[PDB]
């Protein structure tokens, strides 16, 4: 059902996507030691930050069209976070620019598949530099794990 060039293709920009959040965080921890995202969390809810629910990529309610609809708004609501996130700061601009256009390459390509199968269709504010900080290391793990589960799905609708 699911084309293997369409495989091939996730696989690169979900492993590029992954590369560029997994460069924020080693940034965020050895500068300033926001190394756990788990001791974030219950920051999470508080900024502002959702887990976009991927309930239709799940072995439990497993569905192509759901899981495809699930995984771009979860993409499209990581967009509008990371442009709140406003570079960070200065030295961490570059990479949250890069990790931005990647995660939109990744969602045009989501969309285009979604129109190809008949499947047609405010941010929280980051006051201050820990905001800002503890924001970045809560959006780049919950995007790398987010991407490996709809992924994982992905490949069971395979070619």
């Amino acid at each position: 059902p699911l084309p293997q060039s369409f495989l091939l293709k996730c696989l690169e920009q979900m492993r590029k996507v992954q590369a560029d959040g997994t460069a924020l965080q080693e940034t965020l921890c050895a500068t300033h030691q926001l190394c756990h995202p788990e001791e974030l969390v219950l920051l999470g809810h508080a900024l502002g930050i959702p887990q976009p629910p991927l309930s239709s990529c799940s072995s439990q309610a497993l569905q192509l069209m759901g899981c495809l609809r699930q995984l771009h708004s979860g993409l499209f609501l990581y967009q509008g976070l990371l442009q709140a996130l406003a570079g960070i700061s200065p030295e961490l601009a570059p990479t949250l620019d890069t990790l931005q256009l990647d995660t939109t390459d990744f969602a045009i390509n989501i969309w285009q598949q979604m129109e190809d199968l008949g499947m047609a269709p405010t941010m929280p504010a980051f006051t201050s530099a820990f905001q800002r900080r503890a924001g970045g290391v809560l959006v780049a793990s919950n995007l790398q794990s987010f991407l490996e589960l709809a992924y994982r799905a992905l490949r069971h609708f395979a070619k």
